[PDB]
């Protein structure tokens, strides 16, 4: 109770810097109020706050509606007058948290837009490894908040880029143990350990690493998820009369469903894009829900939350050889039917619950039919890798994990009536080489 | 013909002799044939008689309709006066086989209400073994009707509880006896050989078990299933002029089909509780059919046959400690659209059978699409214990049993034209921990 | 271009003197048109130029129309009379390709009928591989045509059928290369090099070609498939000013789907027999479809094209025992909504091909429900035989094949704009044995 309210005055301080420095570069601009919601213009504002801290210059395309029609002109500012804004809105820090902030915005929205399939297959990852890798165009190096919400794969991803002089092995070291911590079963943790604990890392431990990463694919790994919105939202809200360092904020909690229910953020729309997908995938991006279930997010959105190569889309950000006398803007629906807290948590792996079920039938009646029964199921039953390979045999799609939790009506600020829904899965499920839903 | 002749002798005779009896008991208790006809009240004759046989009083609650309210009121009755009243309906005898009727009733029942998870775990055996354990609520030394009526899931619990002087060996030899003739296979009735065998029965024999018990779920054996009524529905039928002993009686055949079309049972039930959901518990128990497909259970009914979990009711008996205040009465819906004969046989386990079908696609036309393959079954192809493994290996949830076999009209008394049916199905598939369906 | 304008000639001239064998035939038989184009008295005609080819008398039954009445006569014709009529309308020459068509439309016609079962269990094969059984009713020594139509299960069979002098090493080595050829992976192929290699082939030749023959359920076979219609609508097409020498032909592109579109066949219809499903089998052979997937089929044709066992229908032939007064005869409707290119290929063997997609979730919201994964998948990544075991394992049913390629308009002759759809399979797969569907 009262560790939460401290969490949500740091976060709200958080929120309130991101806002009145958005606000401030919306003056310096001279933006209209629609133009400063223009996603496009509050993703390239991000990236020169972004560029300022991580010739000594940084800009990008900033859009106006001018005489009718869209038009892109390309700004340029000093990154130490960015760098002064920035610290002086956030009441003279650094602010790093606030940084790191949008850089999981930009983190989770590029998880929603792009596979890195490439990525993965230069590591030696298999490219279906793809939910795994949640904040994998992060910096190796990011914050706190950063290292909570990267997934297992993303871990994996970065620790083979080591293997292939005192500040390189501490730096191993310390990602061996955010990786262990994301492990829920002891197996896996101390799997982490035999490869943490290797003089001069090499093939042994990629091989370690790659399974670790495949059994987390069923033995899933505790991966934070944080709903962090374009800068855009929280400098509207600032600018509105809404105080986030007097009414708290959450990252996980009600909190930035209740902020997208009051604000309205616009998209350029190229022609024959279908904006209700490039409002999924904007939705999908700000509550880190690349990698969910579509069925949990077409339950909690109140809408069918469609596959990546069903949607008539293409990326947010509009490539500076795009002709701009095609473009339309568009409100982006961004609200939800339902809410629902955002978890750390990777699911039940616990494969010794005793758990109670029916895998088989036996005929009561002299009728014509096939026998129904659950053959890998029953079939599976016939030093720490053996016992990971045991555990994820004794696993089973059907397995229930967050018993007795649900969604949320928008109303419900306490969270006190959980709905219980009655469960397509993959959003990257549906391309030309697979179809996996 | 002659020998059937003479089966439905012996059974219209018991079932006359339990009609009779519950006639008696109304008369005696003073119950209305609306309150005679209540299931509740059926339950706690039923087990009077059965607590009179197997201070020196036994009783229960007996409810009644007083003043516009339902009443519940605690009888007593002298074991002795009951026994003679039983014995006395069956002309003399002890009639033991009506009691072990009652007894299967009163079992199936309990299957189709509660899980035995708890006494599974007990006995080191799988939860999800359920559909094994019809008759496990029944005594061990149960009659020849109550050893053919349990699973063999039922037979592995109760041998385990035997290893957990001479008179323990013989009912241990018999026990494995009952169980061999379950099996259908010879390399399972070779196992309970070896097991039977077995001087002092320790772990070997518990780990045989075990391994017969989940060879059973693929393997079936072979169990009878029996449609056993409430004692209010035979004597209603008695009373109102059915003569059992003349027209004769089958557990597996029609009769019971046309004497629930004929009949009109009543339950207690709770506030916020669907009486149609007790209707298809009461209904499930009276076919046996809680371990049954449910889909051959709905269109045998003619109506859904839900889940336990979606079903929106608790038990049929009513606790002590609840309020009488709140209660209604409403009839149980226990009819069907169409009936069927009743199997002791748990389907196909010959895997011998060079099986006609399909398993792959071969491309005619050159379209984009994932080329459809069985793969367990194409991937499977690749002494006692190994035997029955590879024979569980060959079997299919698609392999068909009961060829040529169907549901009747309930006009269609000599079963002359099956109509077979174009085939979730786990009763207890749907929890808080699986969603098996 | 130039390479397939000369095979489109070889092709027409082929059509034409199958055209004007069988126009020749219905006017020394003195069948009206519509006689003509009852496809029972096209199989007859068929029949008897092949038999006069593959006392010294052809011949076969006859249907006519005759007072509202459909009657049957045998007639009997000189084997070299038939010869003469042949090799005339073919302009003098013996035209083998014209009569081995006529085969292959017999044998596209058999898959679709009958399921050779029988013939499989005699050689050891496992009924279920049916769907590599194109072709098998085609003699040994069939032509270059029925060659590259047979199925690589039809291959094995007859390469069996020889293990159970000089021109038998011959034609054992031949069909050995056939087979090869067949192939798509360099593993199977060096399988069938160590089959044809082989000095006294017995046992060990036998299990070899059965493990190759069930690794192209999953390594699929290049088969190839040829549009072969009844002679009748050949015959029609010349008869009514169609010129196929001047137009050309191909089996594989547009012009089987044109011509069709052109044509009204008719059939023998029995009692209770739906003309639809009549309809339905014999489309399927006109195609070489009986081992297509059925959604590719359905779409194609734009109806429903169900499984063999929900047909309404026996063979298109009828027996000789059969009763005449009960016959009706109906419309054939075998044309199609789109249609698509015949291909040879098998689809992807290449299980090294780096494919994206997704095969579990990770949790965003902590909401009750079970945690998909694709489980098979994940844990099948834990000297020919075992390469070819490896490649099967890393196959997939949701693996994509002919990407980028779809069905076409009836007006898109030159196949410029392709159909790509959105993907029951199985059309032996409903019997009484098994539910494959
Ligand atoms: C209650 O009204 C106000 C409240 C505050 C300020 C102005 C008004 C106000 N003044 O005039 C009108 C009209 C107003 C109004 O109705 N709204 C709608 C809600 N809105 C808003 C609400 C939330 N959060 C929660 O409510 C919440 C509730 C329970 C837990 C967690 N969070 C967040 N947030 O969580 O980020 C952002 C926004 Cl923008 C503020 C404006
Ligand atoms: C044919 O009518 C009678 C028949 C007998 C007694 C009275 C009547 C009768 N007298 O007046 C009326 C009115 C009556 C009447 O129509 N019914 C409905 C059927 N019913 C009934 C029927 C059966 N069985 C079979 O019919 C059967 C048929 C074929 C095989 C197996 N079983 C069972 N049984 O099997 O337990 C219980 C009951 Cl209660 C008896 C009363
Ligand atoms: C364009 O019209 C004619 C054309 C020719 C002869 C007579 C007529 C004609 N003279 O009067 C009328 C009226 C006519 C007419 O409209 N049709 C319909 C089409 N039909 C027909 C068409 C095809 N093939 C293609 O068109 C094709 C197109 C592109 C690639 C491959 N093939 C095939 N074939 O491929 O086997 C069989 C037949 Cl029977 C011929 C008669």
């Amino acid at each position: 109770r009262q560790n939460a309210t401290e969490i949500r005055a740091s976060v709200g301080k958080m929120i309130d810097g991101i806002g009145r420095f958005y606000i401030q570069m919306c003056t310096e601009l001279k933006l209209s109020d629609y133009e400063g919601r223009l996603i496009q213009n509050s993703l390239t504002i991000e990236r020169m706050v972004l560029s300022a801290f991580d010739p000594k210059k940084t800009g990008g395309p900033i859009y106006r509606r001018v005489d009718g029609k869209w038009r892109r002109e390309l700004i340029l500012y000093d990154k130490e007058e960015i760098r002064r804004i920035w610290r002086q809105a956030n009441n003279g820090d650094d602010a790093t948290a606030g940084l790191t902030h949008m850089m999981i915005w930009h983190s989770n929205l590029n998880d929603a837009t792009y596979q890195r399939t490439r990525a993965l297959v230069r590591t030696g990852m298999d490219p279906r490894m793809c939910s795994l890798m949640q904040g994998s165009t992060l910096p190796r190096r990011s914050g706190a908040a950063g290292a909570a919400v990267k997934g297992v794969g993303t871990m994996v991803m970065e620790l083979i880029r080591m293997i292939k002089g005192r500040r390189t092995r501490i730096a191993y070291e310390r990602m061996c143990n955010i990786l262990k911590g994301k492990f829920q079963t002891a197996a896996q943790r101390t799997m982490v350990d035999q490869v943490r604990e290797s003089r001069n890392p090499g093939n042994a431990e990629f091989e370690d690493l790659i399974f670790l990463a495949r059994s987390a694919l069923i033995l899933r790994g505790s991966v934070a998820h944080k709903s962090c919105l374009p800068a855009c939202v929280y400098g509207s809200a600032v600018a509105s009369g809404y105080d986030f360092e007097r009414e708290g904020y959450s990252l996980v909690g009600i909190d930035p469903f209740r902020l997208l229910q009051n604000s309205q953020v616009y998209s350029l729309i190229r022609p024959n894009e279908n904006p209700a997908h490039k409002s999924q995938l904007v939705w999908m991006a700000c509550h880190s829900a690349a990698f969910e279930d579509l069925r949990v997010s077409s339950f909690i959105r109140g809408t069918k939350v469609v596959p990546r190569g069903k949607l008539s889309t293409r990326g947010v950000q509009i490539a500076s050889n795009e002709n701009m006398e095609t473009m339309e803007s568009s409100t982006l629906e961004l609200r939800s039917r339902y809410w629902a807290i955002r978890t750390r948590s990777g699911g039940n792996t616990n494969q010794q619950r005793a758990s109670s079920g029916q895998i088989s039938i036996q005929p009561t009646f002299s009728v014509q039919r096939n026998l129904p029964f659950d053959r890998p199921t029953i079939m599976a039953a016939f030093d720490m890798r053996t016992e990971i390979i045991r555990l994820m045999e004794s696993a089973r799609p059907e397995d229930v994990s967050f018993q007795g939790r649900g969604v949320f009506e928008l109303s419900d600020e306490k969270a006190t009536s959980p709905i219980v829904p009655s469960f397509g899965s993959y959003f990257f499920g549906d391309n030309a080489e697979e179809y996996d839903n």
